């Protein structure tokens, strides 16, 4: 999509009619790929795997903020004529799930949140957060991305994986576009996000964590959050990549009944 598309590059699969859409959000660095492996288990939903800003066939769309993203996420559901919606995101697409869930999105049945942050408390812990933001704003902005991703998947929310993991996913990550990734990082930074805990209780959807066993971070912010944990066993912050049947049979319990 263009520089200045209207709406999100998105791969849209169709399923049953009147079954709601799973629209699937990745996180920081991934694409509309993300998902697929899951999604896939819910071939009977019509699926929206999005490319968030900044990655995938969305590179060269640009955003400001979070308003800004759940803007465009609106325009690529109208797009699609979509009118019954759940929101699936991973970390960053977890965050832009919630953050556009609760500025309002006419439809929305229900987001699912993988390892999702609900928001720093204080200007301060969002003071910490965009030194360390502006930091990686800068290397991805400026550095090759093997070197980059390499650190990346050094930080402590990545401590779980074994060395074959991470090489695995430095190499995945690497195919992207720094300025870009740089632009979206910058723009829905945790130190740009609001605390969405009253929001996230005082919600008209339904709301669903889940978490990898291994993320003991994402696990104690859920236990603060007003939802089902559905905590995926022996897995990490990416839980729906290293335990997708966990993720599946979760998703099951929440999407089928
Ligand atoms: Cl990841």
């Amino acid at each position: 999509v263009p520089r200045g598309s209207m709406i999100l590059h998105a791969q849209a699969k169709h399923g049953k009619p009147g079954l709601p859409w799973l629209v699937f959000l990745h996180g920081f660095s991934g694409d509309c790929h993300e998902w697929q492996e899951v999604g896939e288990a819910f071939a009977d939903y019509s699926r929206l795997y999005v490319d968030l800003p900044g990655h995938g066939g969305s590179a060269a769309i640009s955003v400001d903020g979070f308003d800004d993203v759940t803007d465009l996420l609106r325009k690529t559901l109208v797009s699609y004529n979509i009118l019954d919606f759940w929101l699936v995101g991973y970390s960053l697409g977890g965050r832009v799930a919630m953050m556009a869930a609760c500025q309002g999105l006419a439809g929305l049945c229900g987001v699912i949140v993988e390892g999702g942050h609900p928001g720093l408390q204080n200007a301060e812990q969002r003071a910490e957060a965009q030194r360390s933001d502006r930091q990686w704003v800068q290397r991805f902005l400026t550095e090759p991305l093997t070197a980059v991703f390499a650190d990346w998947y050094q930080q402590p929310v990545f401590a779980s994986l074994n060395d074959d993991q991470r090489r695995e996913l430095v190499a995945l990550r690497s195919n992207n576009n720094g300025a870009t990734l740089a632009a979206m990082l910058e723009a829905t930074s945790l130190a740009v996000q609001p605390d969405l805990r009253a929001n996230l209780s005082a919600r008209t959807f339904a709301f669903y964590y889940l978490c990898g066993e291994r993320d003991s971070k994402f696990r104690a912010l859920a236990a603060e959050l007003a939802a089902d944990c559905h905590v995926i066993p022996r897995a990490g912050h990416n839980a729906h990549r290293e335990n997708p049947a966990g993720v599946i049979a979760s998703l099951a319990q929440i999407l089928r009944f």
